[PDB]
């Protein structure tokens, strides 16, 4: 044999069995991958975790608490043995309070709800770093989700600064994470039909060259795995596009 | 005179060093109105003023402070006279704590004193749009100035991050100014010795200083195809007055790089 | 006080009025500029259409595949300012692609001979522009020349993009060359505007569908630009290229300035 | 067994430090089924590849021969065998003449130096993918190899703007091969000591060659988070094996950085 095999990883992010961290679980542990798993409030999470190809420990973890950032590490070394360590970590988590969303008035947006905004969705992945690189082998990855901010949009409002701002976090992290020889990157997806899109959220499908199932996070998973996996070694503080390669198309 | 008639807002000035300095000195040169807004220090700010070439009335802005944001229009219509709007705004400010610089490790950075960099250093870019859109005439310009953060480097750590966020709120700022008629631009300036400069990123280099900075200074200068000099600020004075005049109208929710080209080239 | 006051202009790439080249010229005179213009092929009718321009310029012949027209051009020019005079500005304002390689045309079927005909006048000529004005420049000076963002792929402009992509590479390499002069250069990405190469070269190799082809873009690039755009509006691309060519943005080099109204920042 | 079962065609071996060496050798070991392509000294090349773990046949391509490229499909076939077809296609070949590289000034290249440059090294990715597309499987990959070109730099010159080219040319041949169900990408290496980088880039370097290439090898090492080894080729054909396998499918007309993240960093 499997892409994963023996390779220790930790993925966050599960709310339900649509979360692009649920399936990105899911092909991690097909391929051989033993893992370790965070929720957040709704722990509602262990029996979504429990439709997994294989059990795997269900650690609670809050990137705003810095008391759970404080022993989330040893608190994963309990789970997979001490002497253990991680060769993978998924960083699959963000949020912005509707005021900085949708329809609402970009300027309406008062700063402590982008402030919270940006705080779980680009900084906890430094944060998610700095508790887990003391545990990484060399050769691991840390891996975040990311939607292409480079150009502004209806709606993401937010959020795509939020993202900018996660795109020179993980810049930094790989500055970081190369000192225990460690990759750091984003693999930037398209559109996926999860609890966060309908939730708090064609042309994508026309532009890509291979077209683009916005039902279907798979083709995300699979290119989260191979960044997890050491067929990406020399690639770091960077960004794949899991986007049928829309993003290189004008129309 | 490149600015003829034109009234202006330019945030930014604490020394005269101040890139909003050079910016405030250049568009009165070139024959502009200004409005001038300080944060904090207002009387030394008003002595600084004083020496650039015509007189200005200068408000105070916090842009933290909400209360300062909600009077900011009426203030600057007082000062400009009623039936009177603005045909530019300069966006000159930053802020980002000690932690989040210099060798201060990048990780130990509390959130608190990020979040307040960001707010400071890019949210106050929409925040003044938004309070000033009011009284913009069509055809007018928002600019505020900008470090390329496209790539990560040495000691610009958490200001790096908060710069990212500024060029996508510059985007949406765009879509927003829109409305009005009105173009907004950030001009991404190479490096300049300004109080910024001295007290933030020097004081957070530490011992590291004088190596990383004159590292700094000789690539820049040899990247730059044209050369670069960090003790003038007045090409990036000029960039900053192109992009308020009329002779860049079709361009917006866009970077100016006024870096003597050196983002151009890798080596 | 002309933006453009006592500087002396080369200007090539006007055929029509409707030329991009043709309102950089009216706009640059109209600042004070003294210009010299460049003309390719149908020098005649180049002649009457400069007629229209504000003041009289002196036009020179300048095929950019032609050697002995490019080994002879700076001599020509200081003919044309007089003796002891250099240039301040060069623009670039020239393009071509065979039909092969544009529009519905498949793009695996365009032969080399004909995208490297189409690389050579759009992208590899300014470089030769450069190489032959850079020693009548004045320091201080700016060499311009005409870009299509072609970051992303797109129907229709097909190897006009790969002749674009390598434009966007030589300019960054000519401003190294251009700094050892004092000169800085730039290249505008302008957004569509209704010119005979818009007609002729893009909607001719349409086939039927260009009408709405064009008349869709014309909508579309409108729509995702914040302030707008009118595409049969050639002075804000005009402007823009005169504040290059000005002292204002005496900082910036090997660089991309976008006229398109802040459509390429805008995704929907 | 990444590509277990995979039948991929592999241009541009010459030496044993070549990137494709170093692909097809990766390839084979993750299980693939190989048809090789070489240029001009072919009996040599096949001496390379006598060095690879497995048999391979030896096909002669000419990127620049019109005859060659007619033929190619054909003779694959006979290779593959009637009825199967390619998985994969390597696009690992380039060439630039001596004036178009190096202290050679800029300046000075003929166009026609240039054009055959920008025919052997962008324009046929588009007519190997033309040539090779009616004979892929759907879920395929074709993979060229890219040194990224966005910003200038000493010694590459017009390479640099072929690259440019092919990137451009990149994009749009994701999109014919979609059409096929096949994806198209580039991957941007970090330096890599090859016969091209001493023949051709320290070739037109002069006396400044040692000096450059010290340069190369050491500042590419710092630059990169992970570091840089100049002398292996592994992780950039792994990284190549990545695009070619299934573990990428919904990547196309992109490019991927095997260049020790380098490209993100600014010092
Ligand atoms: N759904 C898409 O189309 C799409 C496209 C591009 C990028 N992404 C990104 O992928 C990631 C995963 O989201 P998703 O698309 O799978 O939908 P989702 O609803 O499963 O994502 C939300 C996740 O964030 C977690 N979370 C929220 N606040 C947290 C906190 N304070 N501490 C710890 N965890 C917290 C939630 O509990 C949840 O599992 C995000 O970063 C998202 O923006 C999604
Ligand atoms: N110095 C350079 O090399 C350089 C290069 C590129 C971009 N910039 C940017 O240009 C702008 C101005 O910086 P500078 O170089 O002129 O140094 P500076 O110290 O002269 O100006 C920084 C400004 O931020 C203001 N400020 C801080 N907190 C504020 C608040 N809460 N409310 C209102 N104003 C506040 C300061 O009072 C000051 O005037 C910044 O955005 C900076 O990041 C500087
Ligand atoms: N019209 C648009 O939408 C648009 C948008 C962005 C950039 N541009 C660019 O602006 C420039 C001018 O194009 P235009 O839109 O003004 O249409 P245009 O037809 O008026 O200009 C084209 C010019 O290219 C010149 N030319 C062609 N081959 C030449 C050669 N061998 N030697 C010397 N000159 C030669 C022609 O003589 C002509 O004057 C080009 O570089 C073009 O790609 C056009
Ligand atoms: N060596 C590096 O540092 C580096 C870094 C990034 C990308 N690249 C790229 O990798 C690829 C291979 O280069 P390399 O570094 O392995 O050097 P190399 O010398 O080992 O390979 C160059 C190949 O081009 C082939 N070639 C030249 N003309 C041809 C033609 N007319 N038809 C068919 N094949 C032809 C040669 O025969 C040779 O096998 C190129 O695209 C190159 O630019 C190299
Ligand atoms: C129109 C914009 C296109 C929408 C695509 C998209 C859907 C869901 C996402 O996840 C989130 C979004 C907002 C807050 C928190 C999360 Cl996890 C996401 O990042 C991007
Ligand atoms: C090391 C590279 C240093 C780059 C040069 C530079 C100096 C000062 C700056 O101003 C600030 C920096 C940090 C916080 C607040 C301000 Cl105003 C700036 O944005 C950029
Ligand atoms: C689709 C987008 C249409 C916009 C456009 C129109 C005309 C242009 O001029 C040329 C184009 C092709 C060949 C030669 C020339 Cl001069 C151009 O560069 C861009
Ligand atoms: C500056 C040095 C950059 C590293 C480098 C070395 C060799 C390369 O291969 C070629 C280069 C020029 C012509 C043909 C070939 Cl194959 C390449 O693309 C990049």
């Amino acid at each position: 044999t499997g892409l994963l095999d023996g390779k220790r990883i930790l993925v966050s992010g599960i709310i339900t069995d649509s979360s692009i961290a649920f399936h990105i679980a899911r092909v991690a542990q097909e391929q051989g991958a033993q893992l370790v798993l965070t929720g957040f409030d709704r722990l509602l999470i262990q029996r979504i975790t429990d439709r997994l190809p294989a059990k795997a420990p269900l650690l609670e973890l809050d990137v705003q608490n810095e008391e759970h950032l404080a022993s989330l590490a040893g608190r994963v070394t309990e789970a997979i043995g001490a002497g253990n360590k991680l060769d993978g970590v998924v960083h699959s988590i963000g949020f912005m309070p509707q005021t900085g969303m949708g329809i609402n008035p970009f300027f309406d947006a008062p700063y402590a709800d982008v402030s919270k905004g940006i705080h779980i969705s680009a900084y906890s992945y430094a944060s998610m770093a700095k508790a887990l690189l003391p545990i990484m082998n060399p050769g691991g990855s840390i891996v975040g989700m990311d939607f292409d901010p480079s150009r502004a949009m209806p709606a993401y409002n937010w959020m795509t600064v939020a993202k900018s701002a996660l795109e020179s976090v993980n810049r930094f992290v790989a500055r970081e994470a190369g000192k225990y020889g460690v990759r750091s990157n984003l693999v930037a997806a398209g559109p996926i039909r999860t609890l966060a899109m309908s939730a708090i959220v064609e042309g994508w499908d026309q532009r890509a060259p291979i077209g683009w199932n916005m039902k279907d996070a798979t083709p995300v998973a699979k290119t989260v795995c191979a960044l997890l996996s050491d067929w990406l070694p020399a690639t770091t503080g960077d960004i794949i596009y899991a986007d049928g390669g829309a993003h290189t198309q004008l129309l």
